[PDB]
């Protein structure tokens, strides 16, 4: 989660991610692009407000206050210039004075051509096969993060597209326990709350401009698949696409599709649950898709309806107390699923965002392992679509974003776990085309 630069004993022990840009001058002279007036070396901000309760709750989560468990001095760049050592651009600009705004468009992966669909696949295909050139993860937490001789970084290399599995994974895993530890209560850094919608958010971001560094194409932009059609099928699970059905194994993807090669990461919570370590980099096992495939429960096998998404677009409150699962007239628990399209909590309702993952039946739903079929990807695009939608009807009304009190991980000025440099949930909450240099070519219902 950090840069490989800062994965040492030398840099944990300064407590200082403050990587050089162009030290020319020899090691430590250009931190953070400063010879250049690009950035600077500062403390970090994380948020000191208090959460909801839990029972029992220890606090020694890695992820509390984050990231200062680990860090409390990193970049903090000037202007328009951002990145680990702020050698590259915030959204919405390119160039070496990061000073021409550039807007990239997201669409419908049906819109596009089967050229544009090819790249796509064959771009996600790489992602998933080449190094991160920048972040390293943590195979043990934070106590042993230096090894059994306390000199060794338990620090693991990781491809691209599996970084983005393993920081969804790391703001879900449950906080060890250990021996004679009494079962502590369950916590969510990116889910069930507030912060769902801007923590996906980055997400996808963060993904889209690792996406264009590998490419070198920094117009590339992350499609969406529209699941709002009430189908019984999944319309992108085509082998020129997604992947269709494996004619040998029901639950496998068709061996004409890439995606049939890919072999999942995070799938031993037993391991990490109980020898206290970390989701690590080694692969073991191929996705499991099944889509309307869940016959126990005939409310998981068909897709949102159309007025599903126009529905949850009139819930005027971003999200209502507790900032829960169980909130109601919440447009947030509306959007992400557990409350009805029209705000209303109901605890067997499943809708929009939590019904598209349920309707895979499969590695898609469950929670520490769904972004490694790429169909999340999509189906997240399309959920931010909605965010954006929504963010622009209601002119960003951040106001019922909760301060404090909200769930671990989801108060309003929380550093979204784990992404680096630290990021706020304030900074997701704008409208993308002016504030974040994307867009979506969708059409909405009109009911
Ligand atoms: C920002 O981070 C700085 C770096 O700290 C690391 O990174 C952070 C993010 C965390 O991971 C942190 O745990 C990492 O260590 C941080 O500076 C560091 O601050 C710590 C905590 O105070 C310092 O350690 C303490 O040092 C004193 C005094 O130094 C003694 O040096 C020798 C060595 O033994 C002694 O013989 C002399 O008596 C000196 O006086 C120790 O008294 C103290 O030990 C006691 O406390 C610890 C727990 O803190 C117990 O385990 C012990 O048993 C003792 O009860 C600490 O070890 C550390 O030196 C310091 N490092 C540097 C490089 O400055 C900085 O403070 C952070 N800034 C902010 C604003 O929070
Ligand atoms: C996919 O759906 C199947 C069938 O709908 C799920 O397996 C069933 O789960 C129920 C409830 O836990 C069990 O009592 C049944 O024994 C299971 N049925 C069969 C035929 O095995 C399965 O868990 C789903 N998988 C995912 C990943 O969502
Ligand atoms: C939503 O779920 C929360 C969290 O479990 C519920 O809060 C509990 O409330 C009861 C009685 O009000 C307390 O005894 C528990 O200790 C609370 N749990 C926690 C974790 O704090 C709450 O009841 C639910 N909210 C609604 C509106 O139904
Ligand atoms: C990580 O990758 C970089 C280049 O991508 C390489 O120089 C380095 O040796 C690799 N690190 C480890 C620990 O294997
Ligand atoms: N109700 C489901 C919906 C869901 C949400 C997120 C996810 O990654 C996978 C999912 O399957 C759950 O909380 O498990
Ligand atoms: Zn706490
Ligand atoms: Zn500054
Ligand atoms: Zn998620
Ligand atoms: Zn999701």
């Amino acid at each position: 989660q950090f840069p490989r630069q800062c994965a040492t004993v030398e840099a944990l022990r300064s407590g200082m991610c403050c990587p050089d840009l162009s030290p020319v001058s020899g090691p430590g002279t250009d931190r953070c692009g400063s010879s250049s007036g690009r950035g600077r070396c500062e403390a970090v901000t994380a948020d000191s407000r208090p959460h909801s309760p839990q029972y029992p709750h220890d606090g020694r989560d890695d992820r509390e206050v984050w990231p200062l468990r680990f860090f409390n001095r990193t970049c903090h760049c000037n202007g328009n210039f951002s990145g680990h050592n702020c050698g590259t651009c915030r959204p919405g600009w390119r160039g070496a004075a990061c000073d021409q705004r550039v807007l990239i468009v997201r669409r419908n992966l049906l819109d596009l051509s089967k050229e544009e669909k090819n790249h796509f696949v064959r771009a996600l295909d790489m992602a998933k096969r080449t190094t991160h050139p920048l972040f390293v993860i943590a195979t043990r937490r934070s106590e042993e993060i230096l090894g059994p001789d306390g000199n060794t970084p338990q620090f693991e290399n990781i491809s691209i597209y599996n970084y983005f599995v393993w920081t969804h994974y790391y703001s879900v895993k449950k906080t060890f326990l250990g021996v004679g530890q009494e079962s502590f209560g369950e916590v969510d850094f990116s889910h069930e709350g507030p912060a769902f919608l801007t923590w996906h958010r980055y997400h996808l971001l963060r993904l889209e401009k690792d996406m264009q560094e590998m490419l070198q194409e920094p117009s590339f932009s992350l499609p969406y698949w529209n699941f709002a059609t009430g189908k019984n099928v999944c319309d992108i699970c085509t082998d020129d696409l997604m992947g269709s059905r494996s004619n040998f194994d029901s639950t496998l993807i068709s061996p004409n599709s890439v995606f049939s090669q890919w072999r999942v990461v995070c799938d031993s919570l037993e391991d990490y649950d109980t020898l206290g370590t970390l989701c690590n980099s080694t692969e073991d096992g191929p996705i499991r898709r099944n889509p309307a495939g869940n016959v126990a429960r005939p409310m998981v096998q068909r897709l949102p309806e159309p007025q599903d998404v126009a529905q949850c677009l009139e819930v005027g409150l971003f999200d209502t107390p507790p900032f829960y699962s169980n909130s109601t007239n919440s447009f947030r628990n509306t959007v992400e699923g557990y409350s009805d399209p029209t705000g209303k909590y109901d605890p067997a309702v499943r809708s929009l965002h939590n019904l598209a993952h349920l309707f895979l039946n499969g590695t898609g739903g469950q929670t520490h392992l769904s972004p490694n079929d790429p169909i999340f990807v999509l189906l997240h695009t399309f959920t931010d679509a909605v965010f954006d939608e929504w963010l622009r009807r209601y002119n960003a009304d951040i106001s019922t974003f909760p301060l404090e009190n909200a769930p671990i991980g989801h108060n309003r000025q929380y550093n979204m776990v784990p992404f680096w440099p630290p990021v706020t949930n304030t900074e997701m909450f704008v409208t993308a085309p002016d504030n974040l240099g994307y867009t979506y070519e969708i059409q909405w219902p009109s009911r």
